[PDB]
């Protein structure tokens, strides 16, 4: 049912779980496979990271003003995966570098024997798990990395506006054109101009493999952890005719995280949720 043989002595145990938090906004579905093969000395778990972060984008007044007017908006996500385990090791990850192409798809294959590989186009090993993610105008990379963690930034990037190219720092980036309005919403470009991470949200689609040392503990923890870092754009109408200009407080509220602690059995192949944020 849940158990796929994938060679002659391997099978991987499939199981799943998912948790949602309207504290922060987050949806958690992760997958977890066992590698069970005999030509392979250790334990082997792929953990494919998937789920929603809503982008929480707020439009308010600013104070008891009628011209000042603000956005907040998510200018990066947070992706991050450790153990606490000294027996456990991060083996591999998927997407290992910088990355700005709108959709990151990506393929991690393994063989039997404890080989492990990255798919161009597609391939022909034992097992494998796809990556697949959109990140419009956003940018993925590792911000951190070692033998029990790996951390990974999708932060906003290069974006076309009415004036032209523009970073993802530029303090005009998302100005609107009603000046003249009482509405917060209208101080800045419609949903059609603004990218999904922006007007919607995050979709993750990240891989990462752990190692277990056979017979060296029963069970396993891990915490993953599915955030945002939160920028304020205030526009102000200028006074001819009138325009709205920008000002930034970057990274206004940063680690607006929901993090999940994963118990993990290696004998029998049961997942429980140990606690939550």
């Amino acid at each position: 049912n849940n158990i796929e043989n994938i060679g002659d002595g391997a099978e991987v145990v499939k199981r799943t779980e998912d948790t949602s938090s309207d504290k922060w906004g987050v949806t958690q579905n992760i997958q977890f496979d066992f590698v069970k093969d005999k030509k392979y000395n250790k334990d082997a778990l792929i953990l494919k990271m998937q789920g929603f972060i809503n982008s929480k984008t707020t439009y308010y007044n600013y104070k008891n003003t009628d011209h000042i007017k603000a956005m907040r908006w998510p200018f990066q996500y947070n992706i991050g995966l450790k153990t606490n385990d000294p027996n456990v090791d991060l083996i591999n990850y998927l997407p290992k570098n910088k990355i700005d192409s709108v959709n990151v798809s990506q393929t991690l294959g393994y063989n039997i024997g404890g080989n492990f590989n990255s798919g161009p186009g597609n391939g022909s090993f034992n097992y494998s798990k796809t990556i697949s993610y959109n990140q419009q105008n956003y940018i993925s990379e590792v911000e951190h990395q070692n033998s029990k963690s790996v951390q990974w930034g999708i932060k906003a990037n290069s974006f076309i506006t009415s004036l032209g190219k523009m970073s993802g720092h530029d303090p005009n980036l998302f100005v609107g054109y009603k000046p003249y309005s009482q509405n917060p919403r209208d101080y800045f470009v419609p949903d059609n101009e603004l990218p999904p991470l922006v007007h919607s949200g995050f979709n993750p689609s990240f891989i990462a493999t752990v190692s277990h040392e056979k017979g060296s503990g029963d069970t396993s923890e891990f915490e993953i952890t599915y955030g945002r870092n939160m920028d304020v754009t205030h526009a102000t109408r200028r006074t001819g005719n009138s325009y709205l200009e920008g000002s930034r407080i970057h990274n206004a509220f940063v680690n607006r995280n929901y993090t999940v602690k994963y118990e993990v059995n290696w004998k029998t192949h049961e997942i429980k949720v140990k606690g939550h944020n």
